[PDB]
């Protein structure tokens, strides 16, 4: 019992994390309860007393003591045990809440209101396995999904949570790389983040949500998250975790910490990590950096980064499962690129520059590759409209220069290669883009 209750300031919370992170087995349940308490109170002085903390711990342990026994011999977990723990979690959830509500990612929400989001479920399963002494059970994270790995002599995998509307129940099933027609972004072609216990602590810090409303975040909770991410960073626990590094980049962009690297270098670090450890199969590190450049009005840099993102997306085969990445690219294509071009046309630059025009086409090239052979299309009539409007904002001599240079042969998708040849009208281009 080392926690000085009541916990009623950021410094005290960081100190609980500091102490637990020193250990081989940071207490996942305890840490999620504490963070969740503060997130709920801050996004509605928050003070967590000993009575409340003990009641939540009691309740968590009582849920497990019902049908599980501790792994006294240190055996590896089995598929049956993992599925059974997922079944417990799922069985405790309330039936009538919206699964994509914010602030329901942690064990506080689970224990006080029987609500968890899909990431929360997967974390819960791992935290319960830890409590039971199955320390082979770990979280695996893609960019928009989570599952578990377990076993000692043979590493095995199991689905434990839902994705999207959860119409398909996969509890206990292997994550296997097959479905050979289709390589899904959700599973990163095998380049998921496999967490140590310290990285599982990082996942709950990284998933802190300071949003109160669309225009207001909790400064206190943002400060807590930024401080905790620096702690993880400094002690080496997010060296292989791109989204945790990128989320820190986002925090530093908004509130730079004296003596720390610039946000831009943190974004580049997350990219370097992705390239080095994850076969350059992650998309978000490129869209985080692209977004940064966009907000800094560094438009050459922004589009180059979005092109990197598109060509990563092009490593995959699109499905409706990919809706979060769809939304990101939809905004880039339909809002942000047009914004850049409107600003540039607003001054008379990049609208006469074949190198810039090339990069715009390469962005759509990567999206086109992503969609190749998919039953469901990505580029609908609205994306087509916007692409043809965008192309129209470039100089005629700029476009024809693009056709006469090396960058012409660089396009890889059948759709964009067929498109460039409609250059020397709008209706034929629009039709081609949605074929």
């Amino acid at each position: 019992k080392s926690i000085p209750f009541p916990l009623k300031d950021i410094k005290s919370v960081v100190e609980v994390f500091r102490q637990e992170l020193r250990n081989d087995q940071p207490n996942l349940a305890q840490l999620s309860i504490v963070l969740g308490f503060f997130e709920s109170a801050s996004t509605m002085t928050p003070s967590l007393d000993e009575e409340t903390f003990d009641a939540l711990h009691c309740k968590f342990m009582a849920l497990l003591q019902r049908d599980f026994t501790f792994n006294a011999g240190g055996l590896p977990a089995t598929r049956e045990i993992v599925k059974n723990v997922a079944d417990l979690v799922w069985g405790c959830l309330a039936k009538s809440y919206f699964k994509d509500r914010p602030h329901i990612q942690n064990l506080y929400s689970f224990l006080t209101g029987n609500r968890l989001d899909c990431f929360g479920v997967a974390f819960a399963v791992v935290a319960m396995c830890q409590a039971l002494g199955y320390n082979d059970v770990h979280l695996a994270l893609s960019e928009d999904h989570a599952w578990v790995v377990f076993g000692k002599d043979k590493i095995e995998t199991a689905e434990v949570t839902w994705h999207g509307k959860g119409n398909e129940d996969k509890r206990g099933k292997p994550v296997i790389y097959q479905d050979d027609d289709r390589c899904s972004w959700l599973y990163l072609n095998g380049n998921a983040v496999h967490c140590t216990r310290h990285m599982e602590v990082a996942s709950i810090i990284s998933s802190i949500n300071p949003n109160i409303n669309h225009t207001t975040d909790s400064i206190q909770l943002s400060q807590l998250q930024q401080e905790l991410l620096w702690l993880l960073y400094d002690m080496g626990h997010i060296k292989t975790y791109p989204m945790a590094i990128a989320n820190l980049g986002d925090l530093e962009e908004i509130s730079p910490t004296p003596g720390r690297p610039p946000a831009e270098e943190l974004f580049k670090e997350a990219i370097t990590v992705a390239k080095r450890e994850y076969s350059d199969h992650h998309i978000y590190p490129y869209t985080y950096l692209g977004g940064y450049y966009y907000r800094k009005k560094k438009y050459y840099e922004a589009i180059a980064s979005w092109v990197d993102a598109g060509y990563v997306a092009g490593k995959y085969n699109y499905s409706k499962d990919d809706e979060e990445m769809y939304k990101e690219f939809h905004e880039i294509a339909n809002d942000l690129i047009p914004n850049i071009l409107k600003d540039a046309v607003a001054k008379a630059n990049l609208t006469s520059d074949p190198k810039f025009f090339a990069l715009v086409l390469q962005f759509y090239d990567g999206i086109c590759l992503w969609e190749e052979g998919s039953p469901t299309p990505v580029l609908h009539a609205d994306w087509a409209k916007k692409l043809v409007q965008s192309i129209g904002k470039f100089a005629p001599e700029c476009r024809s220069a693009f056709n006469a240079n090396t960058d012409t042969l660089s396009l890889r998708s059948a759709k964009m290669r067929e498109m460039k040849n409609l250059i020397t009208n709008t209706s034929a281009m629009k039709l081609q883009l949605t074929a």
